């Protein structure tokens, strides 16, 4: 299959579950020298066509960490190893419409998570979600740790670099999806954990506004501090400067600095600090904190799973400490770091979005995947189809959640034939239970919500 | 007190000189370029990026590089401050500080003053003089500008690979900067003044011979330096001096593009050690570039603006000489060759006396006019000449803030009416009631000239205009008027040089 | 001299040739574009900085970077000057000079002669050819151009992140440069012809077949090479080379775009020692200047063009440089030539045996002659002749060490046009100078004094050149079919 986009012809291949596949595609301008913390650019057009059959490098980072999530994450029989790169911004398109005709099948763009410092979108395959429910989905990247995040907290160097990737691959979306026979019109954008903070960012950005036209964050929104870094940035940008043997004269002095030095240097900088740098309010991107901002009205689903750091988090105060291991003597701490995490920003965040005059809808995963229940990210082999790529249980509930995640890509309601009543999240709180017993519930998390408030 | 400027809103200081019911606002470290780092060395400034949120103004921004004793000499004794402050050095230096008087929470239109600073283009920093004094007693809003120094402000290829002036260049851009945004601060745009000492005063000159400044000013004041002061202006081929700085670096010469490809690549820190083998200011510069200037000063002599001038009465009695690490005559002034026939010249001012002693003084007096003495005239009368009102002046007092070591004998040496212009009296301790009078005096003419273009007004003795009558003014503890300044000497110079 | 160009004055100086009223005024080192220094490495030319004031061009310009020893070797063997001139090397090196014999102080409309240099596309330099001699004795003006070599110049990813073809862009940017300001030197930039030899001659080939290059010349004469010269046009997949002189080069080849990077921050002198490891990339079809190969694009089908051979192309001079190791042994060496003739092993014995079935041994270097030049040169004239263009064929002071039975060699008919008996046969080199300068004027050689040259038609009508100079019919035409089988 060929498709002409607006930069030039990429070659693709055709996979049967036949569905088109065009791996690797150039949405900006290798951020390289002085490129580097600097917005993306625009990408060069090319001759000819460019064959784009082979995986895009994941972008630098902890090149075991990574390797890990991706084993852990990824919906594939077999993990698919990754080359290591400044040069990453990619994104990857599975689509089932008949190249050789018009089509308009809505777009699911996903963004990756990995707590802004880890992943790829080659992690995720989106041959299973795209043939069965017909749409065409989109795996992105952007730039991670110090390569995308590094803030002086002035005119010097922003930050939010990753931030604004995910913003041009959206763009790029616009302008080039519907060579692909997907609808520009009609764009979703979705991911989990940091991705999740993501899609809540973007949907906070007024540089985002009419990129996407719904959203869906998977374990993950704005509030979630964490990722959040407020107040005086500068601190963090000199010690990562002194790390890595620049001086910390001025904020231009250390942003110089840092682009001479190699990526290998920056990721052994990256491997001293030892995470596991984040959204900032840059005044470009965020204006204003999401809280203040929380004080576009696009259908907007928010979902967490049954046990956020029941295992794979927490593997990679007395009121507080009190209030959820008093009543026993004899899991309570683990609960509390969860709906701190994930639990309560999320429902606060359905709230506002609820109250601001948009459709909302809340969910809460509960399954153990056969690939502790509801731990995090185990939503993830649903959403992509893992039991195509498994007990008939399973590969029934992802039959489930491939037709709501699905659907509300096209109606901004989950809703439709053979499918459990899915309740909005108005006034009555009410809320999905998905599982081996998928059925409504209400006022989720309610009682924690006012507790840490 | 928080002001929104072109590129964003900036947050100062409010401070308060002794007697002033009106304190005044600081804002130290204001960026009018962007930081000449990495592949902007050696060109143009470019505009500064505009930032979000509200940027804080309160700190000493740091100077442009160059040697960093030889710098923090000349700013312990030019500094009119008590103590000195201590800056940071670095190529990231084109800021700016502003000193207003004006009340921020209304309109208002005071006149402007902009300050150069010297050191002979090598050394130097906006931060070591302080505008408080000058603003309040005068109601003026004082800027002081910084620009890039030695290699990083002056190095020139003598083609379109590296034309020139860079530091000349930030001065102007400085000057756009105000032109901008300075009634953000209560300044009148239409009435900005300029003025510098030395190499400050070189600049000044420059300036109003450069049509790239036509319009950013309406004022000039050189003192005790001008153009035609030749030590700063490298005429001729430079393409030897650029390959002599290009080898002592490590760099190759085989072309032009080559040698300034080479020289991005180094260091700060490399080009201070150039700068450091160089040993220059121990016994590079504006250049007709093409841009900047578009011939010699002498075959230019230009806005016909107000300008004064004046020189000192003892400009080479020990500041200068000391600093340059002077051996204290033809024998001398020959091996003074880079800074300034001479059995005539040497005779001409040593031959009256036999004593030694005197002598000595006389051949400083030499080296004074043929630096200050001399050029200035030569261009006081160009400028008077070309139609435009002129200003001369002799400054003659010794201040007591002067050094422990500078001889007592020494008056109106270099710089020495720094500390009238700027107030020293009001910021420093234990000063005669006749030098607080004296300052008062001068800022009073300073500013009077920078807001009518001309110096005169109530309670001031009267400063004929330097016409015909070459009326200039004797300023000291007796200030009174005088007539044809260094005219002997010029003619004398003049005729000299011209075999 | 002082003439007035676009981006500024330039400085020239007045040289006399013997017997000359009108001396000719000399411009050395003129640039005409901006110096392909750090980031502008391998990417196209870009236009000059406009100086102030006068130029002082009275100085050679030095030499694209390349190996020092093997360029000035070639220097010294192609050079028409009596002493030879040593060059500098470096990355800045865009310029071009000019011989201009037209008197300045008044208007001048001379035709425009440009000459490109050989060297393989690795090595060579503009100021080896002096172009005093021919500038006086037809009255045309000479000019020299210059160009980016080796990996400075042709290095390719095979993708947007470097197409290639850096040097071609410059020889097409220096030919701008003469349409917008020649005429400030005694030339009508309305007739300008292109002229080169070896990989000089490739490349006015590669001009004439570029899009890019419409309109900036209107005749050309390519000297012992065409475009068809596989050697020097890399088809196919080229990503495998750029990854090899990565590595070689303490590169990652993680993607195009890093490898570039990369690369664009080795220094000029790590550059020329991982050129110098490799012991030698070329001409490749980049979208931009060739859109498709030669030979695709002779199928489709137009200036005059001449196109000529040597008599002996492999007889001394190339085989000696390569260090060329000299019916069974035959083969076997044809083979290991692969690289220059790129022949299937199969074919081999059917070759080495048309050719050879102490002699024998001269009959292998016409073998490879033939491949090389002959063959090309001649499938080449007739298409353009068969587009339906003028077209006009010819056959044609050297080395101690070059043995005396070795006659019209490479790079041999150098010393005719570039008046080489004016500096350092006489009267052959006013014929062939009086043929060149003619043909840059009319687009046919022919002119009084001078024996008839044919135009390649049908009749395959071509020159022969040498002591007798005298037409002669179907040249190489039984190779031509021998080896297009
Ligand atoms: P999301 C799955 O990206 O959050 C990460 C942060 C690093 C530790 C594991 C969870
Ligand atoms: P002007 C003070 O700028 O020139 C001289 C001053 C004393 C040190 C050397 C430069
Ligand atoms: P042609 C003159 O372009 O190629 C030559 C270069 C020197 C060695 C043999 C081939």
């Amino acid at each position: 299959p060929v498709v002409d986009t607006v930069h030039g012809k990429v070659l693709g291949k055709f996979v049967s579950l036949p569905v088109a596949i065009f791996l690797g595609i150039p949405f900006a301008k290798p951020p390289l020298g002085p490129l580097r913390f600097t917005p993306p650019q625009p990408a060069e057009p090319w001759s000819f066509v460019k064959n784009a059959t082979s995986y895009p490098p994941m972008c630098t980072q902890d090149p075991k960490a990574g390797q890990l999530l991706s084993e852990l994450f990824t919906n594939r029989k077999e993990n698919i190893p990754l080359k290591l790169s400044e040069d990453c911004l990619y994104l990857n398109i599975y689509t089932p419409a008949d190249l050789t005709k018009k089509n308009r099948l809505p777009v699911m763009v996903w963004i990756h998570g990995g707590g802004l410092m880890v992943g790829a979108a080659s992690t995720y395959d989106g041959l299973a979600l795209a043939a069965h429910e017909n749409v065409v989905v989109v795996t992105i990247q952007y730039r991670l740790g110090i390569w995308g995040f590094f803030s002086t907290g002035d005119e010097h160097s922003r930050g939010n670099w990753g931030h604004l990737d995910q913003v041009a691959a959206l763009r790029w979306v616009q302008d080039n999806i519907a060579s692909f026979g997907g609808n520009p019109g009609s764009v979703t954008i979705f991911g989990e954990s940091a991705g999740g903070e993501s899609v809540s960012v973007l949907v906070l950005s007024p540089l985002a506004k009419n990129l996407f036209h719904r959203a869906i964050s998977e374990s993950g929104v704005a509030l979630t501090s964490v990722l959040v870094k407020k107040g005086d940035v500068k601190p963090l940008a000199e010690q990562i400067a002194i790390t890595a043997g620049c001086k910390t004269t001025t904020s231009a002095v250390m942003v110089h600095c840092l682009r001479q030095k190699t990526e290998e240097e920056l990721l052994e900088t990256t491997l001293k600090m030892k995470f596991l740098l984040g959204t900032v309010i840059d005044g470009m991107l965020l204006l204003k904190t999401p809280e203040e901002l929380q004080a576009h009205t696009v259908p907007y689903m928010v979902g967490i799973n049954k046990q956020e750091f029941g295992w794979l988090i927490p593997m990679l105060i007395p009121e507080a400490t009190e209030k959820y291991l008093g009543g026993t003597d004899d899991d309570l701490f683990l609960d509390l770091i969860a709906d701190v995490m994930f639990g309560v920003p999320s429902v606060i965040v359905a709230r506002n979005h609820r109250d601001a005059g948009a459709p909302t809808y809340m969910y809460e995963f509960q399954y153990r995947p056969s690939f502790v229940i509801g731990d995090h990210g185990d939503e993830l082999f649903s959403v992509f189809g893992a039991p195509f790529l498994a007990s008939e249980e399973e590969i029934r509930l992802s039959k489930m959640v491939m037709k709501f995640w699905a659907n509300f890509a096209r109606n901004g309601n989950p809703n439709g034939e053979g499918l459990p009543h899915w309740p909005e999240y108005n006034q009555k709180e009410g809320y999905l239970q998905i599982g081996a017993n998928t059925q409504a519930a209400q006022k989720l998390k309610d009682k924690e919500v006012a507790f840490w408030t």
